[PDB]
């Protein structure tokens, strides 16, 4: 069981990604009860980062399953695969 | 051994959490030399995030031991157990 | 395999550090294609953080091999070894 944590804004919002049992899930704080978010992808290891633009939060989550890392992107309109490729 | 690193401000301040065995400890930098910080909790994995607000630094450390993640909170007055629960 | 991710600026720039076996490498995004970065050091675990000073982006990468964590620093002019020592 392994986590990654990000936050933004002054509320703040927090996201905690947990890799366990080959899956990565997402717990979210937006100022009230913690909740389970829409992020759900395969992986045994996770990292994440985020930034703000004028009218969106952008999240990049790096999900590693074995020898391959997949980037997952939030830009306000659902989770989409990113263009990241490894070395 | 596994680490998590955060930073804030212009100086900057940096905090590095290290899980070794089932203990997490904290090394700190505030602009001079590194020192050992007040954080000390159980865990074999760690992540962390931080933000500035309200004339304070807020840090959240997510410490996983025994299949369970505990959130530990610094808001200027000691490390306190947070509301976070997992999936 | 295990990763750490950081980001800055509006573009944004992203760096993803991957520990595979006992080597840490870096992939970079600055608004067009991903490319392989200058960072290359020993380690079985990586974390990272960054900040903007007025005049440059600063990155700190914490590379652990065994019971020892080394800090590597980017301050605009190559990677240098940081003062960080462990507990
Ligand atoms: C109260 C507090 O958190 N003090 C730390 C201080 O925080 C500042 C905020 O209060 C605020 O003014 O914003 C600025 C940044 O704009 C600071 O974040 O920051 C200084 C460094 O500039 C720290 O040295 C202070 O650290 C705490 O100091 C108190 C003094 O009573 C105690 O010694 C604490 O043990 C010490 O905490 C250390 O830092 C905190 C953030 C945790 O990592 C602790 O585990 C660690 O020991
Ligand atoms: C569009 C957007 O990014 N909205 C953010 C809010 O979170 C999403 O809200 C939509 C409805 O507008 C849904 O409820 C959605 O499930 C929420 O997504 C959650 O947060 C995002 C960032 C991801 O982490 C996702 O996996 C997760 O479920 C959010 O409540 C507020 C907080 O201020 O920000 C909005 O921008
Ligand atoms: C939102 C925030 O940062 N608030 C800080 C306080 O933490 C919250 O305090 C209330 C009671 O007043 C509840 O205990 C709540 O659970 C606390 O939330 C904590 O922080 C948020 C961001 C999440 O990480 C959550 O899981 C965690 O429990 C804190 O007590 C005061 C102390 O001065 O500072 C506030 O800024
Ligand atoms: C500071 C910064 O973001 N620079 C970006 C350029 O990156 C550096 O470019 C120089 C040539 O001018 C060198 O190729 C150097 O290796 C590049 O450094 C890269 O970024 C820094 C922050 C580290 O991560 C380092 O290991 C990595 O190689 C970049 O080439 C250009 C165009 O993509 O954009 C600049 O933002
Ligand atoms: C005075 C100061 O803060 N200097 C920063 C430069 O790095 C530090 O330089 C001093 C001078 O003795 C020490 O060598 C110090 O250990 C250096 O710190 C480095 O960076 C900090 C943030 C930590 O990561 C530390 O472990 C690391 O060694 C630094 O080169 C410049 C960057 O342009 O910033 C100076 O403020
Ligand atoms: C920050 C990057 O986000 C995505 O890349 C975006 C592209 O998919 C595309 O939307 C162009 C404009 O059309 O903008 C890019 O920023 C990811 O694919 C990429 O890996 C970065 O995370």
């Amino acid at each position: 069981m392994q986590t990654a944590a990000i936050s933004w804004g002054t509320t703040p919002s927090i996201r905690v990604y947990t890799a366990n049992g080959n899956k990565i899930t997402e717990r979210c704080y937006d100022g009230s009860n913690w909740y389970t978010g829409a992020f759900n992808q395969a992986g045994d290891n996770v990292s994440a980062t985020c930034w703000l633009s004028g009218s969106a939060v952008h999240i990049r989550v790096y999900a590693t399953s074995g020898g391959s890392t997949t980037e997952w992107c939030w830009d306000g309109d659902g989770w989409t695969r990113g263009a990241y490729t490894g070395l």
